[PDB]
C-alpha cells in the first residue's frame, strides 16, 4: 500500500491525453475521500466525494485559489461503496478535466486554473486504503 496522504508528483504539470488512475479499497466507515490536482498551493481541481452530508452522499468539485474555495460543481451519481475496491481515473482534455469511476463516466469539471503545465502534484486523502497511484498517455 501507499501512505495516505499521498503525494503524486505530475512532472512538467498535466497535458490532453494523459489519463491519471487511482487504485485503492473505500475504508469500511468512509466518510470523505479528495485528490487534489495542485498548482503550487492553488488547487485546481479537487474532487471529494462526501458519503454523509446531511444524510446523502455527494461528489463536490471546485477549485481553490489564494486559498479561497470557488463555486461548487455537485453530483449526486455517487459510484463509491464503503468497503469496496475502486478505480478513479482523471483524463485532461483541452476544455475539461473528465472523471471515470470503476470504468464508468461521472463527470467533467471545466478547467479554472489554464496553467495545465503548472498542475504538477496530485494529493490523495481520506478514508482509503491506497493501492497505486500512477499516469499514462493514451
Ligand atoms: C470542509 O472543507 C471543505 C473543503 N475541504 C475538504 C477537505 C478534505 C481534506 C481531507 F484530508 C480529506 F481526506 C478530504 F476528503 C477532504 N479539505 N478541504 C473543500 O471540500 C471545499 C470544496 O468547496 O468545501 C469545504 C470548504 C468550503 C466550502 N466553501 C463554500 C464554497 C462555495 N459553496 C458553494 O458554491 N455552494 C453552493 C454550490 C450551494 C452555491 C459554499 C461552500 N467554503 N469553504
Amino acid at each position: 500500500p501507499l501512505i495516505v496522504p499521498y503525494n503524486l508528483p505530475l512532472p512538467g504539470g498535466v497535458v490532453p491525453r494523459m489519463l491519471i488512475t487511482i487504485l485503492g479499497t473505500v475504508k469500511p466507515n468512509a466518510n470523505r475521500i479528495a485528490l487534489d490536482f495542485q498548482r503550487g498551493n492553488d488547487v485546481a481541481f479537487h474532487f471529494n466525494p462526501r458519503f454523509n452530508e446531511n444524510n446523502r452522499r455527494v461528489i463536490v468539485c471546485n477549485t481553490k485559489l489564494d486559498n479561497n474555495w470557488g463555486r461548487e460543481e455537485r453530483q449526486s451519481v455517487f459510484p463509491f461503496e464503503s468497503g469496496k475496491p475502486f478505480k478513479i481515473q482523471v483524463l485532461v482534455e483541452p476544455d475539461h478535466f473528465k472523471v471515470a469511476v470503476n470504468d464508468a463516466h461521472l463527470l467533467q469539471y471545466n478547467h479554472r486554473v489554464k496553467k495545465l503545465n503548472e498542475i504538477s502534484k496530485l494529493g490523495i486523502s481520506g478514508d482509503i486504503d491506497l493501492t497505486s497511484a500512477s499516469y499514462t498517455m493514451i
